[PDB]
């Protein structure tokens, strides 16, 4: 039974999850596609178990059938006496990004602005911000709200993609995945930092994780935090360290996905893979880290402290929250049931 085949995105993934097999005693494998979508049919398929997805994602896969089983969790201060593995996650604030430099810049002022999203249909850098804007304009055009943005995943040709970079050779322009320049977290934050884009949407966590000297990449290495702000919803502006009252929303934690029929056994061999690469493992960090990539997030975003369990035993649409669900509905209509695939 227990072998599990993990589903990469992109070639970078893949190199990851090749050493994390060949650490494992081929106890996970791997297989490989160009985009999260391509991985959950590969899933839907049954040749490949599971993949760790960002909510937007789990809205697509819970439609077809695939099921939460493990949520990343991150540092907290509170429910400590509790293990890792045992506490409820806190879920992570979405929020709008902007150079202090770029003054009078707010929520009020975005239109025709240059912006920066970690893909299309991800909660921080998507559904979250353009549900929101679909909203406040009473109008469907969000491709048409922002002069040029690099929202990955987009029509390459389309003005969403205008700002994308591609990988080293300008090859694989606004592809979601790593080779893109400026996908991800990470990597719509790069293009914010650049210059490239007005405005980032990407969660608290990566504006404190790509300055003042906690990351040392190049483009990253002279960040400092006085030189963001956050744009709250009220058009007010506000220092990074103001996040839990000025962010756009509070998102769900990335999960790991699989089929139904496959949930427990990928569960069990999760959950001692991470007692062997976790944190505080058997092998970490002599040997192989599970969750750490060199803030590239791959395969797990790098701040995961461990893979927790559900408790509830949660539908997608409940681990999602009724709430979020109902938003991506609405801002869907915009291009109620049924699998994509
Ligand atoms: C937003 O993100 C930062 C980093 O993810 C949080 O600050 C970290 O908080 C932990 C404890 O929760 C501290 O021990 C770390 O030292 C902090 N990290 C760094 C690199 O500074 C912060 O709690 C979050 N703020 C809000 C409002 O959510
Ligand atoms: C965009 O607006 C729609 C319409 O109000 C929001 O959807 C509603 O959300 C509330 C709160 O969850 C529900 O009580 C309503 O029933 C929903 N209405 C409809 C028509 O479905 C949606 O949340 C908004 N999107 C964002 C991102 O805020
Ligand atoms: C960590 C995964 N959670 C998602 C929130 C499973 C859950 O169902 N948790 C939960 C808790 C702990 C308290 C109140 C409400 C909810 C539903
Ligand atoms: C692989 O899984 C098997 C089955 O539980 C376990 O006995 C073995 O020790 C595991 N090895 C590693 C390195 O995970
Ligand atoms: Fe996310
Ligand atoms: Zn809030
Ligand atoms: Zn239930």
């Amino acid at each position: 039974y227990t072998r599990v085949v993990w589903c990469a995105v992109g070639p970078e993934e893949q190199k990851k999850c090749q050493q994390w097999s060949q650490q494992s005693g081929q106890n996970v494998t791997c297989a490989t596609a160009s985009t999260t979508d391509d991985c959950i049919v590969l899933v839907l398929k049954g040749e490949a178990d599971a993949l760790n997805l960002d909510g937007g994602y789990i809205y697509t896969a819970g439609k077809c059938g695939l099921v939460p089983v493990l949520a990343e969790n991150r540092k907290s201060s509170k429910h400590s006496s509790l293990d890792c593995v045992l506490r409820p996650t806190e879920g992570y604030l979405a929020v709008a990004v902007v150079k202090k430099a770029n003054e009078g810049l707010t929520w009020n002022s975005l239109k025709d602005k240059k912006s920066c999203h970690t893909a299309v249909d991800r909660t921080a850098g998507w559904n979250i911000p353009m549900g929101l804007i679909v909203n406040q304009t009473g109008s469907c055009a969000f491709d048409e709200f922002f002069s040029q943005s690099c929202a990955p995943g987009a029509d390459p040709k389309s003005r969403l993609c205008a700002l994308c970079a591609g990988d080293d050779q300008g090859l694989d322009k606004c592809v979601p995945n790593s080779k893109e320049k400026y996908y991800g977290y990470t990597g719509a934050f790069r293009c914010l930092a650049e210059d490239v884009g007005d405005v980032a949407f990407v969660k608290n966590d990566t504006v404190w994780e790509n300055t003042n000297g906690e990351s040392t990449a190049d483009w990253a290495k002279n960040l400092k935090r006085e030189d963001f702000r956050l744009l709250c919803l009220d058009g007010t502006r506000k220092p990074v360290t103001e996040a839990q009252s000025c962010h756009l929303a509070v998102a769900p934690n990335h999960a790991v996905v699989s089929r139904s029929d496959r949930a427990a056994h990928v569960e069990q061999v999760l959950l001692h893979q991470q007692a062997l690469f976790g944190k505080n493992g058997k092998n970490c960090p002599d040997k192989f880290c599970l969750f750490k990539s060199e803030t590239k997030n791959l395969l797990f975003n790098d701040n995961t402290e461990c893979l927790a369990k559900l408790g509830g035993r949660p539908t997608y649409e409940e681990y999602l929250g009724t709430e979020y669900v109902t938003a991506i509905a609405n801002l869907k209509k915009c291009s109620l049931e049924a699998c994509a695939f």
